[PDB]
DNA sequence: GCGGACTGCTTACC
């Protein structure tokens, strides 16, 4: 096989490389690299190697790279451009690495550990490592076992062994319920001292070196942790051990501490889920968020977890166990390692770089150039400054019965190859006429020989440009990946379908790839297959669409970082020119369309003047349906499905066709180098027929709610709500609240007035039993201190931050009371006057239990007036007033009456 | 007292 670099690293002069060698091994070498870095020539000087606009250079080749770097400097003090890579590894892996690499991924060393740290003095610093570390697991991928080392004897207590009968054994038995399929996989060490446990691990360490080192916030905490509290045991050259190269870095910002491990790629699953799960989750304790990614229970002990080891050794050790494996457990959901992988290995980069899109691109980019013996441009210092962006139509507060919607494929990215917009492809510039003449088509054709944006900027035609060369790389990448997640959806779909009538027998989960629509054998099966068969392939269908999922809105974030770099002045192609070229040419595109589907509407309705485009919000439109459907009138239809099979149509083979139509003649009026603006329709919305529910409403911008039935091709079994900015979708909320709001809204879009009415009459009835925890608001509680004047709130101190100080008085001097962690979420709720707290609110960290301390006292204290009103009422009244309807009964004049 | 204009802060939508 081919070989593949797992980490690199440039120290001095050196280049300290682990990779894998054809013959699958691990090794190690340190190159004395010696890199080229190269200067503007006389175009007398033949030469293969041009900059990326036509220029000849001549190469410069260095003894080290301590000789490059400081040649860089003097350049500078010349006054002179020095092109080329200047991140010396990235060139390395470039030069080492020259063809598409083709990776193992079982070859390569991905620990996962977590550490457990008793401390009865609060939360432990890792700065600090005051307190022994009294366990530790950590899985091995290649081993595919857990190791774990146990503390024995502490001072802070002696402990028998964890037994793993006991750990495998059902809650309910008074065991830990470890996961059978992880007990043989354990291999458990106990220690009858902390300096042998430590001095063990760091040895098994050495035999089993991390490539890939992942867990929940070890970088933040069981890094720095394990790497100081060796270094304070056994001194600063032990720690290093750590490092393959027994290099570490520590950097400082005080007093916390990261540490860099030279020739480790630390990948912390906390990172990785933040960027990659497009969520925005009210607490990240991994229990929370395994509780919400794999519906596991919350683990359960009878303690604060500072005793959990004295009280229940047992337990504190099959947690810790447990806590790897869930992230593990997160993983095979998610696939965030394969995904940081795959675009690591596809960029040629450091694999902890896929956190840097800039460092991502810039590498991408380099690479491809350097293939045709270009050279890059050096780096330029800019001032940040602001730049236009998308447009967002203002929508008319209403209920819409019947709704449409049509998104455009890929927007930026398209844009940027549609023009060809590219460091290298600008050819010039005209003279722009406002905004809405291009939109009305009005304005002088910008050009007759380039490529133009209305931003003013024209490109050339002919040439490839790297950015849209490259773009659309990886553009291909995710449309392949998202066919697969639209299929496993669909796939889904007709699952649920099956399941409405399942065979009373015994059998088995169809061997199928999900990836793939299934074949009409594979459904006749499928109707024929039991509860029990179904539902586990529902579950896999399911896995298949998140998988899916996870590789194409990444590919989909990473080319539209592409985008956003160009107005990020780090990034080597920063171009306020092109960024604004995309965004303008995306106002135009999408106002341009508003019109085309306008008169395409009235004229087929037969109609004028109407306006059928009721919202769009950068490269969507919405469109009232309402008179397509009058136009066959409502009684023509069968049921639901009918009328929904009618607008699929419709938008298919009427609507999409003109628009294709409307884009291509856009794209010659500004003589685009290729026609890319792909408009599909994406939702179709309404009540169920013959139901008095009112389908959709919008509030504002980015405040709507629509009942659909068929979402970019994907039936729907039941109809699924899609609610965009309303309450519902914010972490803010209370879970409770949001449920709520959400059943309010379902209620008005598929059943009507009074449905909505009978719900709130009851919610507002009952809602005072609802748990505390349901009920309390979140918010991210930052720059505390800032307004902490004297445990009390300074000036213009914001709510949340309030509750926050209001807390901190409330366990002042119990050193044993959870504090708030600063940029970290609190649950808040509101206080009822003449509370013992001293003021109008109080807030924990969220994710967590209110110590006991003080939890009666909140309890009893609770404003669930204001809480009510506050978070569901108003709220509410927003989306009704839009609506055109009450959640209460007015008062008229029939009350006079019984 | 407190509405309305502004501001900081938060968290959506793309
Ligand atoms: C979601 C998102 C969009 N955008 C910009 C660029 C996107 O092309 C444009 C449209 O947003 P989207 O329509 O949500 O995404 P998309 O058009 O790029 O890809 P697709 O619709 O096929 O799933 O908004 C960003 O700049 N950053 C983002 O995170
Ligand atoms: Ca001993
Ligand atoms: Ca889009
Ligand atoms: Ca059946
Ligand atoms: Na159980
Ligand atoms: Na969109
Ligand atoms: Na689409
Ligand atoms: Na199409």
């Amino acid at each position: 096989m081919k070989e593949f670099y797992l980490t690199v690293e440039q120290i001095g002069d050196s280049i300290f490389e682990r990779y894998i060698d054809s013959n699958g091994r691990e090794r190690t070498r340190e190159v004395e690299y010696k890199p080229s870095l190269f200067a503007h020539c006389p175009e007398s000087q033949a030469t293969k190697y041009f900059d990326i606009y036509g220029k000849p250079c001549t190469r410069k080749l260095f003894a080290n790279m301590r000789d490059a770097s400081q040649w860089i400097k003097r350049m500078e003090d010349i006054g002179l451009e020095a092109l080329g890579m200047d991140d010396f590894k990235l060139a390395y892996l470039s030069d080492t690495y020259n063809y598409e690499i083709k990776y193992d991924h079982t070859k390569i060393r991905v620990a996962n550990f977590d550490i457990e740290v008793t401390s009865p003095d609060g939360f432990p610093e890792p700065s600090q490592a005051k307190h022994p570390i009294d366990a530790i697991t950590h899985y091995d991928s290649i081993d595919d076992r857990f190791y774990v080392f146990d503390l024995l004897n502490s001072p802070y207590g002696n402990v028998e062994e964890w037994s793993i009968e006991i750990a495998a054994k059902l809650q309910e038995q008074g065991g830990d319920e470890v996961p059978s399929e992880i007990i043989d996989k354990i291999i458990y060490m106990p220690f009858d001292n902390e300096k042998e446990l430590l001095m063990e691990y760091l040895n098994f360490w050495q035999q089993k070196t991390p490539v890939i080192l992942t867990g929940w916030n070890v970088e933040s905490f069981a890094i720095p942790y394990v790497y100081n509290r060796i270094k304070n045991i056994f001194g600063e050259s032990t720690a290093k051990r750590l490092s393959p190269h027994r290099k570490t870095r520590v950097k400082v910002i005080e007093s916390r501490e990261i540490i860099t491990l030279f020739g480790i790629s630390v990948l912390d699953y906390i990172d990785l889920y933040k960027k990659f799960s497009f969520t925005n989750q009210p607490s990240y304790s991994l229990d929370y968020i395994s509780e919400f990614e794999l519906n596991v229970g919350k683990l359960k002990y009878d303690g604060p977890i500072s005793k959990l080891r004295e009280s229940n050794h047992q337990r504190y050790i099959s947690y810790n166990i447990i806590a790897v494996y869930r992230v593990l457990q997160i993983d095979a959901k998610r696939q965030f390692i394969n995904l940081s992988l795959d675009m690591g290995y596809y960029a040629k980069i450091q694999i902890q770089s896929v956190f840097s899109p800039i460092k991502t691109w810039d590498a991408i980019i380099f690479n491809s150039l350097k293939e045709q013996n270009k050279v890059i441009p050096q780096g330029r210092s800019h001032p940040v400054q602001p730049y236009p962006g998308a447009f967002v139509k203002e929508p008319i507060p209403n209920r819409y019965k019947y709704v449409m919607s049509f998104d455009l494929t890929s927007f930026y990215p398209s844009i940027i190859r549609q023009v060809n917009i590219s460091p290298e492809t600008i050819a010039g510039t005209f003279k722009v006429a406002p905004l809405h003449d291009y939109i009305n088509a009005v304005a002088e054709r910008p050009s007759d020989v380039y490529s133009c944006s209305p931003n003013g900027m024209m490109y050339y035609k002919d040439r490839d440009g790297v950015v849209p060369t490259e773009i659309t790389k990886v553009f291909n990448q995710r449309k392949e990946h998202k066919g697969y997640m639209l299929a496993a959806q669909r796939n889904g779909e007709i699952i649920k379908e099956a399941l409405h009538n399942p065979n009373l027998s015994v059998d088995e989960p169809l061997d199928v790839d999900y990836r793939f629509d299934f074949s009409d054998e594979i459904k006749e099966k499928i109707k024929k297959l039991s509860a029990k068969s179904l539902n586990e392939m529902l579950f896999r269908a399911q896995r298949t669409e998140v998988a899916g999922m996870t590789a194409q809105i990444n590919r989909k974030l990473l080319i539209n970082s592409l985008y956003g770099a160009l107005g990020n002045v780090w990034f080597r192609y920063y171009d306020l020119r092109n960024a604004t070229a995309i965004t303008t040419f995306g106002q135009m595109a999408l106002q341009w369309i508003e019109r085309k589907v306008n008169e395409y509407l009235n004229e087929v309705c037969g109609t004028e003047g109407e306006a059928f485009v009721l919202y769009g919000d950068t490269d969507s439109i919405y469109v009232s349906a309402d008179k397509i459907i009058d136009k066959v009138g409502e009684s023509k239809f069968r049921d639901t499905n009918h009328w929904v099979d009618f607008l699929d149509k419709f938008a298919r083979e009427r609507m999409e066709p003109a628009i294709d139509r409307g884009f291509r003649e856009m794209c010659e009026y500004m003589n685009n180098k290729q026609h890319l603006m792909f408009m599909d329709r994406e939702a179709i919305a309404g009540p169920p027929l013959g139901s008095k529910g009112i389908g959709g409403f919008w509030t504002g911008k980015k405040r709507y709610a629509l009942n659909v039935w068929d979402m970019e091709g994907t039936r729907y079994a039941e109809p699924k709500l899609k609610i965009m900015g309303l309450e519902t979708q914010k972490s803010s909320t209370p879970k409770a609240v949001q449920k709520a709001l959400k059943e309010c809204i379902r209620r008005m879009l598929q059943e009507g007035e009074e449905s909505l009415q009978e719900y709130f009459k009851e919610f507002e009835k009952e809602f005072r039993q609802l748990n505390y925890i349901s009920i309390a608001s979140v918010s991210s509680a930052n720059n505390i201190a800032k307004y902490d004047v004297g445990g009390f709130p300074g000036p213009k101190c914001p709510f949340h931050i309030r509750g926050i100080l209001t807390y901190n008085r409330a366990i002042k001097g119990n050193i044993d009371a959870p504090q708030v962690v600063e940029g970290e979420k609190v649950y808040v709720l509101p206080l009822r006057e003449g509370n013992p707290f001293g003021d109008k609110c109080i807030a924990w960290p969220s994710g967590t239990e209110i110590t006991d301390l003080i939890k009666d006292d909140v309890l009893h204290w609770m404003d669930y007036t204001v809480l009510l009103e506050k978070t569901f009422i108003k709220p509410l009244e927003g989306f009704t007033s839009a609506a055109k309807l009450d959640y209460e009964k007015k008062a008229s004049l029939f009350d006079m009456f019984d």
